[PDB]
């Protein structure tokens, strides 16, 4: 918990003052944030593009300090690091510490020029020419690491594609519509936990959606809920955590040890009262102006996930709720006692997307006002 | 029809090829297109500035060819364009044909630099440093002119404030949605239909959301149908047509004549069947990637709209409807006992999207397949 | 300085976690944040429609408390609000603090739907239909406060024209040139320092590209330097310095209490000595990734402004050092003993960008090396 | 000529009317588009993802025509399409035909849903739940074809790197601010011309920047020239033509044969005089709005390139013509003793962007008028 605090901290200072980032800087001292940005560089860069054994280093400064890193790269093997001297790598990259931190972890446009340093093949001990695959794998092995470095806008399909969810290909096609409604937060320090983490009781099972979203927010902080134990897919910004959708406690405790969240995404149980008693509870506790995501509606209609074959959906179903969902959100125009309070739905829903099996809720204050009395409602009233 | 079409053709060369853009030029003549671009200047510089009645010239030159401008801005009065020599005109915008055609009806960003000339008070009233007003009217009234020379982003919620539409303000909220809905087709030549022009049989009423509709649509044609006459609102981009919404023939009507559409706006009677109506027969016209739009959904519970005061909404209502299309949208996923093929609002409904009193409807092909006969559907089957 | 700082922690919040806007509003308290964030309301709803006199209300609202305001607008009048009861009121706006706080200082794109509530003409004293003046007035009072509520994106351009810079219509046209290389930085807390804050010695003179800078920039402090005392314009996050940028001691002491500045544009003597002057000093002072800009190069051939009737311009002239700063960003490739070491100007200028009588210099590290010597240089090396 | 003509009026129409797509598509016909259509999928798919060999179908109709295609992806492979009836294939896609000329030559957004119909192993080769690989490669081949189906905008750092261009990577860093200079342009029909194809006189080489700038402009027709042949290199939208640059008649017929250019690249051979050749004789024919771009700026010092080892840089080399042309964009605030008019270059260059090893010439009318004689110039003056 002190280590997400610390990330935090440092993803916080990022979009922060110049003297907040100093502030942190002269606190926490290279030493510590240094293996923290090395971590993110590790985890963007991948894969390592498909060439021989290549070493690139990252040098990174701060008020007279400076550490050296040199990563490895190779077809097929995940990058390493290791804090080594630089002096004989020929592909060299150089950071002030301040503008490492607001590449990997800053709001806003990536920077095009004079964020950093390159030293590229200055010397090559093959001899004046460097070899032909030396100079191509050079090329290859910089421009991984400095793609690596930044924060430049990723494709979610490609990122899908690659880490592996089914959230787009064959069986979904959702990622083009998490983009739509989720993308305006890319820039922001977000909370964002996802209900299924996957993979089930499958021992290694699971995680490849956090792992998308950990890449897409660059500033995020990935949370994962689950039944099973998912603690082995634990790192930087994803954080795994044991519990059950259908327990309105275990909800509750999820949000009081990792909340808010700004975004809530539904893919676990597909079990109709399960998805009911998520959003009830959960609902509340989303950030107002955040995004309620629920997946695979199709368990409606499976009598398996206490689902009913029927059509049209019979109550307490996924789409039976999503239709009412949309008539609350007229609850002002709908014919009520003046009495009446509307419902914390009614009241904190102000956008309803509906896709093929998926659904996007937007929270928000849904308190315009019905049309007013004076408004004609007849030719009656219009005579 | 010919006149529509004359700058429907600019409108789309402006986003063409050189050869295309130069094509029409040969073709239609600078003295034929500069009355069309003095007109879109005249309706984008509007509102005149608050200052003293103050001339600035606009001249555009085209292989050979020039012809003059003189624009009158004056507070309160309405922008005046005279084709008239330069002369002594101290405030002076130049622009090579082209220039002006992509600026007015060119896609992508607006140019920062390099589109146009200009001379600002060369010459002043006194000889010398101009008297405080002629400085001030005079960046005034350029800046006017220049704005109403490009397709810079309005701001949609300001747009419907000036032209007095209730899509925005205290009754409704919806300029925000409409940008997010429609915002992606501001750069593409649109054809906009809404149903219901305003001011029902009053004379001289209606036409707020058309203007607001054609000055945000840069290069889009705009047509507003009604069931009353509108011919006193009709101008460049802006079409008024006299048809029932109630009638399925004179929406086909509509569309044959003057679509297809890429955006629907239904803002008419507000009356349940005709809302149906409407949909059941414009939907199929719409083009594919396009969307339709429901405002007024509160008519669902009122009788005199041909509503229901209950909730649930009643069966032939605006919100049953919207409940109806967002389970279609499932399609693939529902129990069909026997052979089944989808209904064109099941097949071509791709997205629903539902606020206080408005709906989005996307079109497009709604057939990514049902979950596979392979993927467990209950632990019996795990 | 207190109040610059109070305003910084919350715009710096407004971009920040929920946990620190939370810290923040539980500090401050809604008495204190509250008055803020009605004085940018006013600055941004300004101007008002040309209405008869209108009232409309603001309601804010905290953890339990709320505090409720009066906005009364009127055409050709300064906006006014008041803390007062709302009751007799028609036309109304409500705001959890956190919502208005992130509406006016959040940063990303401005939220479309559910960050407000609204109360338009439900009861009207004139009748049962309101008059067409008192709903025409109402629609127009309610939308001009509800755009100074937020962060839409301003039309620069149409901002100079609104405040009456010079910087847009006929004199110059560097407003879309400024969109263009600082518009990257509108969702930034960005501290601006413009040298000129205009009116010369003129009482009550000067201002109005201070104000623009203030619109465009939603979450940024602005700075005004001049010789002459500009104290009268000083206001929410505007504020005049005293001095003379002709002096080097003068330029580090408004850097030393206002800065680090991610802005700097020199608008101020034209004197050709004094452009040289503050670049000197304060690009080293610059922050890494900011941008310099220099307004009216015209004064390059003015003898009057220590300039020199002369092309090519004369050494020690703005176009002779703009000409230089081109060829400094190439140091690396140019002839040099080996012991060279580049200058501040040389290491620190990534980019040049120059217009008609304006150029703009982007601050970075310009160290990606120059062409390596096993690159063929002559026929005779190819072969 | 004509092929160029057919893909350049396809990819036109695609951001035309709805009428203008609708001729076009009468006109040629479907057996004629699809081909064109493939050739992109097939350019912008690559590379295969690594999995074993592995069939997916697109389809494509239009007005009661369909054809099918069988895409082959494997590992290391080249990417295969044969005209072939999907048959069994179970990673099927299918478009209408204006929906996927629109998704691959369209300007604006990418589509998020509505664009295409999918199949995704509806039939497994187990009769249950597929095999771990034909899952993963089923979902990787589908997703690397609907990738190549769209316009979605790509990184031009990955794609240097891809396509292994030096314009990225250690000896230059440019496609950033190719990004920042050329991006405004990406959903425009642009013809672009690059001086240096790659490869020099050795056989099989050169290339790489144009296939980059083929993939970054997904509606441009990208034109390669060459003192060398570069024939082997050409291909749909890609095409090289040989000339020399110290030349202004080749340069001229380059012009004359392939452009108007909206953009071009002087990455040829660096030598000084060439450089101020293209640029005399190529920036009047660039058209106005356009880019020019010098690229290794460094040969201002190198002799072997015409440049001399000095500085400051001495007269006839690229960084002292970039200096002139900074000075002469103040042209209107100079002293001219008598009758002058400004030169070529004064009047059209509207911006000069400097940065390590390359320049950018915004071209655009530079006449905003000097500063007025009525504005003070001296203490005297005030
Ligand atoms: N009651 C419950 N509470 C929480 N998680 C549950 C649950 N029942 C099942 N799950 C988990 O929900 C997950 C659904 S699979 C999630 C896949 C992942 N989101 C991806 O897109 O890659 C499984 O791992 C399962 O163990
Ligand atoms: N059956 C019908 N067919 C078409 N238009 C109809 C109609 N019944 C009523 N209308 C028209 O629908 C309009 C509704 S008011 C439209 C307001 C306008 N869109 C704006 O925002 O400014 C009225 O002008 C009315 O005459
Ligand atoms: N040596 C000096 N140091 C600082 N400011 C100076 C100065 N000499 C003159 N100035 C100030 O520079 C200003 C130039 S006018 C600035 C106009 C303003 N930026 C706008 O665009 O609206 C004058 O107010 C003048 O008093
Ligand atoms: N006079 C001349 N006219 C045209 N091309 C020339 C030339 N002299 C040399 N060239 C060509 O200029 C090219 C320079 S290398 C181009 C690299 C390519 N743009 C890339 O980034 O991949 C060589 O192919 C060389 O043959
Ligand atoms: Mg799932
Ligand atoms: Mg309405
Ligand atoms: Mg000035
Ligand atoms: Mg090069």
């Amino acid at each position: 918990t002190h280590e997400i605090e610390t990330v935090e901290r440092i993803i916080l200072a990022a979009g922060s003052s110049a003297a907040s980032l100093a502030d942190l800087t002269t606190e926490l001292g290279l030493a510590r944030i240094a293996p923290v940005l090395i971590d993110e560089i590790l985890f963007r860069a991948e894969p390592a593009p498909d060439i021989e054994r290549t070493e690139v280093a990252v040098q990174i400064t701060h008020r007279g300090e400076t550490v050296d890193f040199v990563l490895t790269l190779q077809s097929g093997e995940l990058i390493k690091a290791e804090q080594r001297p630089v002096g004989d790598v020929p592909l060299r990259i150089g950071y002030e510490l301040t503008d490492l931190i607001a590449e990997l972890f800053g709001p806003g446009a990536p920077r095009a020029v004079g964020a950093r340093s390159t030293n590229f093949l200055r010397t090559t001990t093959s001899g004046s020419i460097p070899g032909p695959s030396e100079l191509s794998d050079g090329f290859q092995a910089i421009s991984a690491v400095v793609a690596g470095c930044g924060h430049r806008r990723p494709d979610l399909n490609l990122l899908a594609s690659h880490y592996r969810t089914d959230k787009w290909g064959g069986l979904h096609w959702f990622t083009p519509l998490y983009e739509r409604h989720l993308g305006e937060f890319r820039d922001r320090p977000v909370r964002i936990l996802e209900i299924g983490v996957g993979g089930y009781n499958f021992d290694g099972g699971g995680g490849e959606s956090l792992k998308m979203w950990k890449r897409y927010f660059h500033r995020g902080l990935v949370f994962g809920m689950d039944v099973f134990d998912k603690s082995f897919l634990d790192q930087q910004r994803l954080c795994t955590v044991r519990a059950d959708q259908s327990k309105p406690e275990e909800l509750a405790a999820v949000d009081d040890k990792y909340g808010p969240f700004d975004i809530i995404i539904d893919d676990g149980s597909h079990i109709n009262g399960h998805v009911r008693t998520s959003l009830e509870t959960l609902f509340p506790r989303l950030r107002s102006g955040g995004v309620y995501v629920i997946e695979d509606l199709w368990t409606t209609y499976a009598p398996g996930f206490g689902g009913q074959a029927q059509c049209p959906a019979a109550p307490g179903t996924t789409v039976s709720l999503l239709k009412n969902l949309l008539e609350g959100v007229q609850h002002e125009e709908q014919p009520h006692a003046g009495s009446y309070e509307p419902s914390y739905l009614e009241r904190n829903l102000v956008g309803l997307h509906t896709y093929h099996n998926i659904a996007f809720l937007e929270k928000g204050v849904n308190a315009e006002g019905g049309v007013p009395a004076w408004v004609p409602r007849s030719l009656d009233d219009i005579l």
